[PDB]
C-alpha cells in the first residue's frame, strides 16, 4: 500500500477487505445533516503531563510517540466513556493548499488534518484496543494556511533529520497542547483508521475549529520522502485518503 497510482487507496481493498466496510474513514460531515446532541458532554484534554520520546519516518507520514506506560496525556469525557492515553500524532498533507484534510466539512478540504490517536487504558495496551469497537479515540484538527503556528515549529526543525522512511529522532519536551485550538466545539461519529489495516476501532472526534499554519510551515512537510535512503526520491505528499460513504452512521454536533 501506499497513495500513488498503483498502490493509492484505490487498490487497498485486495489485502485490507474491510476497506469497503460498513464505518470506515473519513466522511463528509454534513454540517446541516449532522445531528446537535445536546447529551454530549465537553472534551477532556489533559496533557499537561505529556512525554515525547521521538519522531519516526515510517514510510507513509511522521510520527510523534508519546510514553503511554502511565496516565501521563490523557483524554475523557466528549462521546467517550473512559480514559484513553496518547500515544502518538501524525499528519496528512496535500501537494498544494487546497487539498491534504481527510475529512471534510460541506465538502471542503483544508491544507493538512492532524490526528491525535489514544487508546482505551480499560484494553491494557494499543494492541487489545485495536480489537474492540471502542478501542480508540483520535483527536481530528484541520490546517488552515495563514499565520504561523509557533507550536508546530519545534517539530518543523527536526524533518530534516528524518527526510527517508526508516530514520527517527530523540525527541523529548514537545508539549502537544501547543497543537490545539482556542475551541473545542466537536463533531462526533464511529468509524476506523484511515491507513490500513483501516480498523473500524475508532470513535472520530473532529473540533470545528482549525489551526493556521504559514506556507513555510506547511512546506517542510512536502520535503519529506517515502523512499528510504538510497532509493529514487518520491516526495511524501498526497498522504490522504477519499472519504468514504456514511452508509446510516450518524454524526453528532456538541455545538
Ligand atoms: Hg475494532
Ligand atoms: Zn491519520
Amino acid at each position: 500500500w501506499g497513495y500513488g497510482k498503483h498502490n493509492g487507496p484505490e487498490h487497498w481493498h485486495k489485502d485490507f477487505p474491510i476497506a469497503k466496510g460498513e464505518r470506515q474513514s473519513p466522511v463528509d460531515i454534513d454540517t446541516h445533516t449532522a445531528k446537535y446532541d445536546p447529551s454530549l458532554k465537553p472534551l477532556s484534554v489533559s496533557y499537561d503531563q505529556a512525554t515525547s520520546l521521538r519522531i519516526l519516518n515510517n514510510g507513509h507520514a511522521f510520527n510523534v510517540e508519546f510514553d503511554d506506560s502511565q496516565d501521563k496525556a490523557v483524554l475523557k469525557g466528549g462521546p467517550l466513556d473512559g480514559t484513553y492515553r496518547l500515544i502518538q500524532f501524525h499528519f496528512h498533507w496535500g501537494s498544494l493548499d487546497g487539498q491534504g484534510s481527510e475529512h471534510t466539512v460541506d465538502k471542503k478540504k483544508y491544507a493538512a488534518e492532524l490526528h491525535l490517536v489514544h487508546w482505551n487504558t480499560k484494553y491494557g495496551d494499543f494492541g487489545k484496543a485495536v480489537q474492540q469497537p471502542d478501542g480508540l479515540a483520535v483527536l481530528g484538527i484541520f490546517l488552515k494556511v495563514g499565520s504561523a503556528k509557533p507550536g508546530l515549529q519545534k517539530v518543523v526543525d527536526v524533518l530534516d533529520s528524518i527526510k527517508t522512511k526508516g530514520k527517527s529522532a530523540d525527541f523529548t519536551n514537545f508539549d502537544p497542547r501547543g497543537l490545539l485550538p482556542e475551541s473545542l466545539d466537536y463533531w462526533t461519529y464511529p468509524g476506523s483508521l484511515t491507513t490500513p489495516p483501516l480498523l473500524e476501532c475508532v470513535t472520530w472526534i473532529v473540533l470545528k475549529e482549525p489551526i493556521s499554519v504559514s506556507s513555510e510551515q506547511v512546506l517542510k512537510f512536502r520535503k519529506l520522502n517515502f523512499n528510504g535512503e538510497g532509493e529514487p526520491e518520491e516526495l511524501m505528499v498526497d498522504n490522504w485518503r477519499p472519504a468514504q460513504p456514511l452508509k446510516n452512521r450518524q454524526i453528532k454536533a456538541s455545538f
